[PDB]
């Protein structure tokens, strides 16, 4: 009941995407469609990974149409309940907007509430880099996004929900953190988080 009391006191809930809202990892899927899974600072790491992948717009389009991500059981109902209670829901990912916006659309989360990296493409579609000015393009991006949300909307209780260390580290500035191990349990998070769940239903009180 304590967990649910906390969860329900939130006026904004930010969800990590990879391994939390969806079962897979966006960049991992993109690597597969481009045929570089075997060959496969945050910003420096991101550049390196994309340097090998070099995804074209057509390839990203393929991923979206051919291999949509699988929403974690219970997330559709959980977000539905949150929205019916007017809780503002956000998606934050070190992944990419083109992919995350599709997950957002399935959950009725407006694109304005999605914070992720943006891939760049040349006129012919070839990989041209990514928007390095995005908060999610650097280490601690999730916390930076939450700080911006707090400064813009003045939420009184913003909670971060995610499976990894980067999510746990988003609190502060988040007011609370709820670890999620429904897809994969990251033990370091489970052992240190004050709140931790393995099924979104547990929040469906
Ligand atoms: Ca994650
Ligand atoms: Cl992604
Ligand atoms: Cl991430
Ligand atoms: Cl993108």
């Amino acid at each position: 009941s304590e967990l649910r009391k906390l969860f329900y006191s939130a006026d904004a809930v930010c969800f990590d995407v990879d391994s939390t809202v969806i079962r897979e990892e966006g960049i991992d899927e993109l690597a597969k469609i481009c045929g570089v899974e075997d060959a496969v600072p945050f910003k420096a790491a991101l550049t390196e990974r994309l340097a090998l992948i070099q995804p074209s717009r057509e390839q990203v389009q393929r991923l979206i149409a051919e291999q949509p991500p699988h929403l974690t059981p219970g997330i559709r109902e959980l977000v539905s309940r949150l929205q019916e209670r007017n809780v503002q829901v956000f998606l934050i990912s070190g992944g990419f907007r083109s992919i995350v916006e599709h997950v957002a659309s399935k959950l009725n989360i407006p694109a304005t509430n999605v914070f992720a990296n943006r891939l760049k493409f040349y006129f012919n579609g070839e990989y041209a880099g990514f928007d390095e000015t995005q908060p999610t393009a650097e280490s601690g991006g999730k916390g930076k996004v939450i700080k911006l949300l707090k400064e813009k909307f003045h939420f009184k209780k913003i909670i971060m929900i995610g499976d990894g260390a980067t999510d746990m580290e988003a609190c502060p500035p988040a007011d609370a953190f709820i670890g999620f191990g429904g897809n994969v349990i990251r033990q370091q998070v489970k052992d240190n988080a004050k709140w931790y769940i393995t099924d979104f239903v547990e929040l469906l009180g």
